[PDB]
């Protein structure tokens, strides 16, 4: 029961947002944002650079000064503002989903029913946290009263990616604002429009000026500016492992700002022979192909036990072959385009690599349309651990299927990676689920499901998939600076 | 690795313990404690009554005064004291286990390896909590700083049963002492000796006088005095459901003291047809027969899926027929005597009740030895929900085996009880484990195990099996009084 | 900014609310509710008795069945419903505030700006808790995985008093519903109407039928039936200490339901010689007289240090004499009538005891109008600890002012009471504040303020002022039943 | 009550500790460690470099393998090991205190009564946390059961400073081992010997081999190797702000290991005009001179309200003049030597700089003794914010005394710094202390006291003074990796 989209949604916001006001870049440069379903330019957007980030940080700092409206506001009132922001987003849901689909390429039905649903839920979840993150009173030795205050960390630099433009904005704003921080946010050049529209609702909701500032631009310029800024207290980055290291180096080279990273993965999806075949096939398909394959936690190594391999592979192929590729505003479409030309070409290179290193191509392998960045659902069978397509993050609709004999073997293979963002196990057996969920080196382990996210449950990487956790209570930790206050008292009693 | 016991351990402590001194009853009365293995008097113990409780409460109240050594002691030091106590009990481990067996009847090997081990673990666990149970600092609206102090509830009456004399003493002393309370402890007339020796160790560990006071005697007299006392702040009772009511009526009739209760149960042990047969037979046997059936959480309704029933019964009978009943100091003995004549006769009543109401007697059903309170391990087949042996807590070596068809049916029948202490589920299937553990109305659900206790995990009843929780962090809640302090400040900032 | 009241609000709801429908009593009997400003009947209300409680409990029990819409509903959606209810209340704010003043007597300006502000805040606060009250995963010994579920306690009987009818309704509904419980609510015969109207809003917000049921009626009939009901899992009562005993006895005599109580107090308000005089005089006035003195936590023993006594008394008298008694719908009115004839007579009774016992009547001391239950603001000086008005809860606009010299003296005098609901301290000295806030035996200690409530901060009694805490995270504890699940695993690793 | 020291204690441990075994450096090189009281060599110590770190990491990694004794051990038993370690350190307390004094120069009385005490308290505190740092069960939407496991982060590299060798070792081993990690620890070349002896006790206590590995050596070699290592999951460094940047940079350049840092300070100690003069003078003295000025949180900016400036200066000069410098083994000694020649000359440099830039030199100013590294207690007055000595960390017995007028001014001036480790306020006024403890940008704010540490209370920096916290529950956060497990279930109910 999805409302009919406007397939040519109008763009109202394409500038830099600072102090609840719209501005051009100081250079007056703009960049085009493109519709990946057509290859056509949608509009021009302000191209922020170091000097625009400088202005945004100054605006954030000012708003975070002791005595300011943002600092004096009751914590419960921060929750109200987040709940108001959610209501505005809900009022404008049809428009935002359409705009998300236009700029990013994901099917409108999914923008509406998944992304926007999850945005609303995430904001509403964190509105609740705003007055509930207690400090502690602490029974220290000797004649003293000691306690902790959980203070906001301060000016927070947030660099968000293009695969889930609205959801990620919500994942970062939720906890930051619940805890009384202020943000300078950098949106991805491939997908800036929805985040900018949401800035207009942030103003309408009544957040004071300078609390949220949004700088669209490029990574090497506006992103690096944030990571290296001397008055930014904390940086959160979501993107590639490679860029992650730049961020963390830049933090240590500048002011030792605090860092959390959500990086890549090559997540294992392990199907035991006693799994429910029909359910597992459908979920392995979803686990890989969701969002045109553009998910950090994609199930891009599907380990299948040897006794069910052939049937599993067969069913996986048939499902991949029926997957509808097309216009994302068409209700029948399961698969839209890749986000841009760079990704397009990058995925085709990996497909080529897979053919050439002797992975067996079971379907797809090519370009699915003459217009836009559409790639055919592709499945490789008999994939080996040493192959490049088994090791590196493809970020496309390319499925790898590997075969294994034993549970002890599959654990070592699944864990033999520098990535550990997610994993999954499919089995009816209690003991096997418990053994594997314990043994897997991943920040999230799904059992008999995949890509089950909830605002309540934390998410993040082991190893080089990242550091720190987003979502849940855990997502608050990185946005909080702890202060101990220890007071001499006449005589301590229990 | 169990050291050879003294089968006639000497008694050193048989008096009332108040302010680190030993007192006779004001009446000079004494009562005999009996060895249930022989029917013979071990020795005589001071019979505390109302006037001796009153003296205890006064001592306790004095040790609890503001400025007193106990109230001023660093939280961390209460933990040192709990740890020292544990060290003293470990030194005297062999003696305490022998004394427990003599007075209570359980096999020495179990007293040594289970009870005493858990005692040590419990006190060591709670020693660690002493300086970690934080209050909160709270982001209240307006120009205020609000926070909570977790203060001790005060004078705690604690009424400890005879089935696990040492371990229950530890379950109560642990959280009480770690949070800075003082205690007046009433120990069971059937099994007072071990608790009194432990008081000597409390003295030797260095606890200030009045912090722990112990008054042996009878229920209607000493127990009632504590429950009705106008200067006891809290009462903790473990016993029958019937006496539980007497305690809560007395609390409400006197000074609205806080009440926690650990009462009886008719805990269902559910065996699905896909369970591991041998493991489930040995665990169901343990579940019911452990401690001569004298566990509040005994698995006394063994529900078995109809397709495995004949076999499950056949094996359970064989195992029960082989259970060795005898002298609890003999290392080959699995089953000691019941704790006293009253229980002995109560169990024989229930056994005859079962035969009379059409349950099928598969083995046992009579008296095991000519002397002592020994009962043959007994198994009833074909038991129905409507029978009294399927409803009422028997508290003896009597196993009920019921038959069932579906998982929906068995949930309804398992939950159709006024008891809800514990339950268990035996299955290899992940979905059945999770469905049942969510649906069963029980404070503990064990999956593929039974009677697994840890100091870290709470334990307590649903419904009329009690209220409140022992063990874990949860065990501290009932021993804490929460004070909110809200202070006007010049200007609140986040 | 207060909208003009409707001084003759229409009454819509006056029946028993069960399964989202309106019912007459089975008996067809009704009782009058009176306007305490005029002494005249507002309307007839259905008079719930035992049979009506039995219907409500049945309906709640069915709504709590496993698999029902309320049990299956997402925790986050419970939060949404509460926020919905809050929105609907905000919509009808002006009305409900007027209706409260009509039936209860409190000034409309306070109904609007305080009572209804706090209702919204409470509900919004608890909406935030619905999906955040986590259980624990627990590092138990052995090859086991252990964790806790925080489940709803079940059918909750909630008896709410007449002094804050809407607010108390919120305080109890908030936590109960946030944690997934179902409710049978008994509202006060003096003030039933606002709670019945909110029932209609509960229906409009989309709460499933049976989740909230309201039975208006009398204490010894409807109240006693809930406290004694064999299928009510939990009872929460706010009212007199004496009736709290009836409740706690009823619980023990029936099914050992869980019990929390908010009872009376005789709360000390302590003014040091270094207090800011004007601030302390104005707050001490508020502390006693707020809500016509009908607060459980009223500052009804104003201890004042000898050096500032004369001046403090002079200023408190002037302020009391200026206090405007009258029509609660007139904006200049600070004090409306007491709630009914019984209280009215009882308060005059205490005033007379104070005059006869040799307390110094400084102002007021008689009736203030011929119609309704208006009483003169009354202040007694040179009060002694042994006088009746110093010992007993008056629940009227009657101030006692005691004199003290030392900080050691006043602690002992303040703590010399069977009550311990609240207390306060006014001082500019850090160490005095800390000394007194530690030493006072009260659930809430205000420093340089009074009657500062926040949904975030717990509130409740020491001693005979009650057991359990309402508000904050603490408020959830009594509405939660803890289940431990412990599962055998192949091999535990850290 | 301090035992007489052995003033020439024997050295037993001077090699690399890996797998519970003593090894020479692969290079066979050694470096001297010197007695800073005499300037003379105590012994030679194995000089670890990259190759030795590589071996330590490999042993740690092996010790951390799934299925290993350390991984399989009950969490509670980790606590037992820690408590055993503490008992061993308490057995060897007299020796360790003397050895600490030999190698580091702090007075033996302080080594025995403060450092070793605090070591014992820290280890015993963290022994309590080993089985109490629970993960969570989470009420996620839809038909799922979601929970978190708090797993160990893995191989932890710990780089510890020379100013508190034993204490810092305890601060890092405590939480690391409590939470099941394994460690590679680099001790400072100035003070390796006490940590090496402790390793011997770690073996004795029964920790499995590879759990703790200790590599003495130089920073640019061994330290850098740990920060750069591809298989080190986490690095904790305490030392200079400058070197902290090198560590962060190294972590980002290698494997994105997690990082916590405890760096420098220039902590303000603010004396209001209503402060207790004598207490304040003695505590300001303590704040600065404790441990020969060698504290990261030294109160090296003493801000003194103008009306009490001349009196406070006079009394602070007198007390500084009375400070006894000399042999640390002499019980009359308040102040031993600086740790080495480098620090010695560095402090002389800063002194000269304070003379040059117009600070008024009120006592001291030079070398107290050149046999060993002794400096005169030095006190500078009329210090301005812009002076080098008012900005840079001196780490020596040199006091800066500044003058201020208003509370608003001093906040601006105290916060105007790139450091934020600690702060203090001396006042009797409640409002001033509450205003200042909120407004100061520092990790710990002491009120009417200074250098009050408790293992229960977190410690760590704001701004460039560090990131993350040590001690308390918060100290566990950095040693935990969070895993979410989300499971599909048949039907979710509350
Ligand atoms: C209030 C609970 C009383 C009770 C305890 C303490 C208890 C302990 C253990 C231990 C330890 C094993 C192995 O089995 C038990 C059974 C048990 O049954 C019980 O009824
Ligand atoms: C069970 C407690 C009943 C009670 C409430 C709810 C109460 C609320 C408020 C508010 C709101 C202000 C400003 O003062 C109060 C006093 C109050 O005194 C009370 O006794
Ligand atoms: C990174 C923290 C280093 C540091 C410690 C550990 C420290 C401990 C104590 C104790 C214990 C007293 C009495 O004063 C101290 C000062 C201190 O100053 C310091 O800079
Ligand atoms: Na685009
Ligand atoms: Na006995
Ligand atoms: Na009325
Ligand atoms: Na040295």
């Amino acid at each position: 029961a999805v409302p009919a989209p406007n397939q040519q949604p109008e763009v109202f916001c394409n500038q830099i947002f600072i102090n609840n006001e719209w501005h051009d870049a100081v250079s007056r440069k703009t960049f085009p944002t493109v519709n990946p379903s057509t290859g056509e330019v949608i509009c021009q957007v302000a191209e922020g650079d170091k000097e625009d980030v400088d202005k945004a940080v100054k605006a954030a700092r000012a708003a975070f000064q002791l005595g300011s409206p943002w600092r004096r506001m009751d914590a419960s009132h921060r929750g109200r503002l987040l709940n108001r922001l959610a209501d505005l987003i809900e009022r404008d849901r049809t428009y935002l989903a359409a705009l998300e689909t236009l700029d990013n390429g994901k099917p409108y039905v999914i923008s509406y029913l998944v992304d926007l649903d999850m945005v609303l839920k995430c904001l509403r979840y964190y509105a609740g946290w705003a007055d509930k993150y207690h400090g502690k009173t602490i029974p220290i030795d000797g004649d003293f009263f000691s306690y902790t205050r959980h203070e906001p960390v301060g000016v927070c630099g947030q660099i968000i990616p293009w695969n889930f433009p609205l959801l990620m904005q919500a994942w970062k704003l939720g906890p930051a604002l619940a805890t009384g921080n202020v943000v300078v946010m950098k949106v991805a050049e491939q997908t800036p429009l929805t985040a900018l529209y949401v800035a207009n609702l942030i103003k309408e909701a009544g957040f004071p000026p300078g609390v949220v500032n949004i700088v669209p631009g490029f990574g090497p310029t506006a992103g690096a500016a944030i990571a290296s800024h001397e008055d930014v207290d904390k940086v959160a980055f979501t993107g590639s492992t490679e860029i992650g290291r730049v961020i963390q180096v830049a933090a240590g080279s500048s002011n030792l700002k605090r860092v959390t990273l959500e990086l890549g993965g090559k997540s294992p999806n392990i199907i035991m022979s006693d799994a429910d075949m029909d359910w597992a096939v459908e979920q392995a398909h979803f686990a890989l192909f969701f969002n045109q394959g553009q998910c950090c936690c994609a199930g891009s190594r599907t380990f299948v036990q040897e006794d069910i391999y052939d049937e599993f592979v067969e069913r996986s192929v048939a499902r991949a072959k029926s997957r509808v590729v097309g216009n994302p505003f068409d209700s029948k479409t399961e698969q839209g385009p890749q986000v841009d030309e760079t990704q397009f070409k990058k995925i085709l290179g990996y497909i080529n690599t897979g053919k050439q290193e002797g992975a067996k191509l079971l379907c797809g392998g090519g370009i699915a349309a003459d217009r836009g960045y559409f790639i055919q659902p592709t499945v490789f069978g008999d994939v080996q651990d040493g192959m490049t397509i088994a090791k590196e993050e493809i970020f496309g609709p390319v499925m790898q299927i590997l075969k294994f004999k034993t549970i002890e073997e599959v654990v070592g293979r699944a864990n033999n990676s520098t990535y550990g963002l997610a994993a999954a196990v499919f089995t009816k057996d209690l003991d096997k689920a418990n053994y594997l969920s314990q043994a897997l080196q991943a920040g999230t382990v799904w059992v008999n499901c995949y890509d089950v996210f909830g605002a309540q449950s934390p998410f993040g990487g082991y190893k080089m998939s990242g550091s720190g956790r987003e979502l849940g209570e855990y997502g608050l930790q990185a946005y909080t600076e702890v202060k101990t206050v220890t007071v001499k008292v006449p005589q301590k009693n229990s």
